[PDB]
């Protein structure tokens, strides 16, 4: 609550204080914000390392193909409220320890996906290994949200991907040190892309009250350097990850 607040502005990619905004501000006053802020002067403003919004980054007809693959696929249940589908290794963070028994491969919408991504920005968002892509089901009824927090830097890589599908929402973004607070408004079709300070200088959080309806994110990470070519744990774990994650899942009827 004693933070600042910025709102962000995609067209010039910079974040705008404001004291209308808070801690508990509602989902509507912040899409309001996002609009009004493009007005508001550079004064305060400050520049997000990593954060990269990109509005309708999917047609309704791509959509709705991963659609009816992900949810012809199985939910799997989860803390906060949500639901989630895996296609990555299973680790315990806590004794680094991975299990690449349970990963088939990765789901066939991936290709489609990173294509798209490379032809936006080979150097922002191209050359990306799938090492885990989780589809996470927010539904507000189930008032389902996600705790700010910092994903594991251990086997997860310096981009995070996260597309909003059925619906959009907020990220919260927290910087504790600076004493900065950042609402980022994400619409539908939209792919937010979390990396550099935003990865680990700040930390990322959906928020319960910025759930409307039903939202599923096709979250999607990368290979940590040490997994990589180069690295400690590639011969251990890291080559079959990238072969696995190399592997496509049929979801499709054809």
């Amino acid at each position: 609550v004693n933070y600042k607040v910025f709102i962000y502005d995609h067209i010039r990619q910079i974040a705008i204080p404001t004291t209308n905004l808070n801690s508990q501000s509602s989902l509507e006053d912040i899409i309001d914000e996002s609009t009004s802020c493009q007005s508001v002067s550079t004064d305060g403003s400050i520049e997000i390392d990593g954060l990269t919004l990109i509005h309708n980054f999917l047609s309704e007809s791509e959509e709705s193909k991963i659609l009816n693959m992900i949810d012809t696929v199985k939910w799997a249940k989860s803390k906060s409220g949500r639901r989630k589908q895996d296609y990555g290794p299973k680790v315990n963070f806590k004794h680094k320890k991975v299990k690449t028994d349970t990963f088939v491969g990765m789901p066939e919408y991936a290709d489609m996906l990173l294509n798209k991504m490379s032809e936006y920005d080979v150097k922002k968002l191209g050359n990306y290994q799938p090492f885990e892509m989780c589809n996470l089901e927010y539904e507000e009824v189930k008032k389902s949200a996600i705790e700010m927090h910092q994903d594991d830097m251990w086997i997860w890589g310096n981009r995070l991907i996260s597309i909003n599908l059925i619906n959009g929402s907020v990220m919260t973004l927290s910087n504790d040190n600076k004493s900065f607070l950042c609402y980022v408004h994400m619409p539908h079709r939209s792919l937010l892309c979390m990396a550099d300070e935003c990865r680990y200088d700040w930390k990322h959080g959906v928020l319960a009250h910025h759930i409307r309806g039903r939202r599923i994110a096709l979250t999607m990470r990368e290979a940590a350097k040490d997994f990589a070519e180069g690295g400690e744990l590639y011969e251990k774990y890291g080559a079959e990850l990238i072969r696995l994650g190399n592997i496509r899942v049929p979801l499709s009827k054809t």
